[PDB]
C-alpha cells in the first residue's frame, strides 16, 4: 500500500477527505476546473480500498511486462449516480452494471479525458440534493485503438492472431476524449469528488 | 509459480501435454473418468498462463482475508467450445462472452458429466470434446436466480458486502456461477470424445 495513505489499522478500505491549499487537493481541483470551471467542489476524497489496489497494481505490472515501454495508466474521470458510489468505492468499475452511451465504442466502461464529460447530468446525475460525483481514476488504457459499437473486448491487434488483444479502445486515436475499459481491475477509483452547480 | 509447472524457458504462457500414466495425468483422469468414464481421453494439458494465476491468487488471498478461515476453492469443470478456447487458455473466463437461469456469470459444474453435454463442450469438426478442469473461487455461496450481474448481497442492509457466487442448491450444488474476473484459473484442458 502507498505509504503516504492514512494508516486504517487493519482496515481494508477508508475515504479520506483532502485539505484545500494540500498539493494533493490542488492538483484534482486543478484538473477538474480546466473543464469544469462553472461548478463547485464540495469535497475530494481519496479512496483507499486495499484489494482494488492490490488487483490494480498486478494488471499494470503485467502491462507494464507485456508492452514495449508505454505509459500504461492514465488518470481519467468518472461521473456517476449517488446509488452507484458505494459500490464503485468497495469494488471498482463493473462493465456490467455499465449502459449504453451515446456514442458508444464498445460494451465497457467509459472514462473521460476531460471533467467536462464526466460532469453530464446523464453521467453524473445529480442526487436529491443536488449533488454530483465523479470520479478520477487510474486507468490502464495501454495500447488502443478507436472502438466499435457491440465490442465485448478491445479488438485484436492482428486478425490472424484474435486473441492478441488491445489494451483498451477510444473514440479517436489521433484525438482522444474517452476510453472503453472492458476488465475488471483496470481501472482503480482513486478520488471521489462531490460537487454542485 | 507453482512447483508442478515445467520449466518457461522465460515464455509467461504455455500449454504443457501431461504424461499419461504419472501422478498428475491419473490425478486429473480421475476426476474426469468418476462421470464420464465412457468417454475417450485424447489428452489432457496443464495451462501454465502466469499472469492468470498471479491475477488469481491474489483475489484467492483476498478471499482467504475477507472470509477468515474458509475453504473458498473448488475444482469444477468447464465444457466449451473448440473456438472459445485459446481466449480462455490465454484469458481466462469471460461473463461477457447458453442459457444464465442463475445469473449472467460463467459457469461450473460439480459433475464433469454436466459440461460433457453438447451444448457446452460442442463438438468440433472432427468430433473432438473440450473441457476445462478449473480452480474457482466458490467462497461463501447462496442459491442464484435470473438476471443477477453480481452475486447477492449477504444481508440487504450492507448491499455492498456480497457472496462470492451463486449455485443452483446450496446443500447439494452441481454448479456455481462467478461474476468477476480472476475467480477461475484454468488449471487443465481435457480434450476428448464421445
Ligand atoms: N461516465 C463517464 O464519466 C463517461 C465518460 C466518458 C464517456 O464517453 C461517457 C461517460
Ligand atoms: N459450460 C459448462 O460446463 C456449464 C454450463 C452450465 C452449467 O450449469 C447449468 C446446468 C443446467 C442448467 C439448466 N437450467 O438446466 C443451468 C445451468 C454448468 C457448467
Amino acid at each position: 500500500l502507498p505509504e503516504h495513505w492514512t494508516d486504517m489499522n487493519h482496515q481494508l478500505f477508508c475515504m479520506v477527505q483532502l485539505e484545500p491549499g494540500q498539493s494533493e487537493y490542488n492538483t484534482i481541483k486543478d484538473k477538474f476546473t480546466r473543464t469544469c470551471s462553472s461548478y463547485a467542489i464540495e469535497k475530494i476524497e481519496r479512496i483507499q480500498n486495499a484489494f482494488l489496489w492490490q488487483s490494480y497494481q498486478v494488471k499494470k505490472r503485467q502491462m507494464d511486462i507485456k508492452n514495449d515501454h508505454k505509459n500504461n495508466e492514465r488518470l481519467l474521470f468518472h461521473g456517476t449516480d449517488a446509488d452507484s458510489v458505494p459500490y464503485v468505492n468497495q469494488h471498482g468499475f463493473n462493465r456490467s452494471c455499465a449502459g449504453k452511451n451515446a456514442v458508444s465504442y464498445g460494451k465497457g466502461t467509459y472514462f473521460a479525458v476531460d471533467a467536462s464529460l464526466s460532469a453530464k447530468d446523464t453521467y453524473s446525475k445529480p442526487d436529491s440534493n443536488g449533488r454530483k460525483h465523479m470520479y478520477v481514476v487510474r486507468v490502464l488504457t495501454g495500447v488502443f485503438t478507436k472502438g466499435r459499437a457491440g465490442l465485448v473486448t478491445p479488438p485484436p491487434k492482428n486478425p490472424h492472431n484474435p486473441t492478441d488483444l488491445f489494451d483498451s479502445v477510444t473514440n479517436n486515436t489521433r484525438s482522444p476524449k474517452l476510453f472503453v475499459v472492458f476488465f475488471d481491475n483496470q481501472a482503480y477509483p482513486e478520488y471521489l469528488i462531490t460537487f454542485t452547480a
